[PDB]
């Protein structure tokens, strides 16, 4: 059946999970005969099942969340993603111009975005004040100093979902972005060249954080978003002072609070500048969530991804996920004070890089993320991290 489509997403939080249910039925009532069969998938399994299912597109999902960056390009090159350049709506083209560049490859659009989520530090304002930190750290040393004060204050300074690998790696990403010059960074991503001292230095700076032992005790067995004891859950329940995460954070937090309501004292501050770093000041790194269409899918799928781009639907998305919607007009409904900061910093930032692992691809990304965890477990060095990236890069 054409008008029956298979829809894959990663919304495991209650409110966002329900948004998709309500969106599907809304699309089903406006387009009688259509049927959207939804599959909710935990984020850490998403890349695995998508790549596994799409090696035979005939029996894969019709509409699915993209993996992003080079990971999207891997699927595009493999013939697993449909060109939507001449298929996206005038609404999507107009309202979502800036986020559309993240789904644009070789001058061709391969998805409809729904949110833009820059990275940064999310923290408890109350835990900070309870440690004598009345001002956000502007530099990396200040951040280390503040973590010391939090540790003395009895609380774990930094929640880290190291079992999922990438949340730990995010500290390495940001440090590389801050240490390496914009060109060294660009060419390193484009050419997979990690020979510059940038990459070791960033690993060394991160090793210093590790040696302070200011993480939550079970960080190696802690996931990012699963349960009250996840790194996000620790922040939500004030068991930890902060964590380094994408702007999906407030929506994840409001799912893990004891009342499942928005975290009352959530604040945001950009990743600190690094003294002696050649990185461009104020350089953003983040994500852009968009949805792709199976090359073997019907027009019904196309009508569905464009339906997401609708301003009303984008706003309900912003409310349900407590995030920044991809649609510019839809951003008018954002009320979370920490998010309105991020939107402000978004409009006046020079660049926004994608996540480092998603920008380097599956092979390099997974190698890098694992290597960081190895170094953090004491079973690795900053040099091993770079060695791991170079090793995986041989495959492509
Ligand atoms: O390739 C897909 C997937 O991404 C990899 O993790 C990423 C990471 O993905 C983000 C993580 O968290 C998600 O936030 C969700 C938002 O709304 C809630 O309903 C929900 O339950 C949360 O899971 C988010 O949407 C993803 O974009 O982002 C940064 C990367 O460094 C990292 O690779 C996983 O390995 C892979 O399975």
């Amino acid at each position: 059946d054409d008008k029956t489509i298979t829809f894959w997403h990663n919304a495991s939080a209650g409110e966002g999970r329900q948004y998709w249910e309500n969106l599907a039925k809304s699309f089903e009532e406006a387009n009688p005969g259509t049927k959207v069969e939804i599959q909710a998938i935990q984020n850490e399994d998403f890349a695995g099942k998508l790549q596994t299912a799409m090696q035979d597109p005939a029996s894969g999902p019709d509409v699915f969340m993209s993996l992003g960056g080079a990971k999207t390009k891997e699927m595009i090159d493999a013939g697993q993603v449909m060109d939507l350049t001449d298929k996206i709506s005038d609404t999507v083209k107009t309202d979502m111009k800036t986020t559309l560049s993240a789904a644009t490859f070789d001058g061709k659009v391969y998805g409809v975005p729904v949110s833009v989520e820059p990275g940064g530090m999310w923290y408890s304002k109350d835990l900070f004040k309870k440690a004598g930190v009345s001002d956000v750290p502007a530099t990396y040393e200040e951040l280390l100093a503040d973590a010391k004060k939090l540790k003395d204050s009895g609380t774990d300074a930094i929640a880290l979902g190291a079992k999922d690998a990438w949340p730990a790696a995010h500290w390495y990403y940001w440090l590389v972005l801050r240490e390496c010059s914009p060109e060294v960074y660009d060419k390193s991503v484009q050419d997979h060249d990690f020979s510059n001292a940038c990459w070791v230095n960033a690993g060394k700076k991160l090793q210093e954080l590790k040696d302070l032992k200011v993480f939550n005790d079970g960080f190696l067995t802690t996931t990012a978003q699963q349960g009250a004891n996840s790194s996000a859950g620790l922040l939500a329940n004030h068991k930890a002072a902060m964590e380094l995460m994408g702007a999906w954070e407030p929506g994840v937090l409001k799912d893990l609070t004891p009342d499942q309501k928005p975290m009352a004292d959530l604040g945001f501050f950009a990743f600190p500048e690094v003294a002696g770093g050649e990185g461009e000041p104020g350089a953003l790194m983040g994500g852009v969530t968009y949805f792709c269409v199976n090359p073997k899918a019907s027009q019904t799928s196309i009508d569905f991804v464009n339906y997401m781009g609708e301003k009303k639907n984008q706003e309900d998305y912003a409310k349900a996920f407590s995030t920044i919607p991809a649609s510019e007009p839809a951003r008018a409904v954002v009320t979370d004070e920490s998010l309105k900061q991020v939107i402000e910093y978004l409009d006046k930032a020079p660049s926004m890089q994608l996540w480092m692992d998603t920008a380097l691809g599956t092979n390099i990304g997974n190698a890098l993320n694992a290597a960081v965890v190895n170094m953090l477990s004491g079973q690795g060095s900053p040099e091993d991290i770079v060695k791991a990236m170079q090793d995986a890069a041989q495959k492509g």
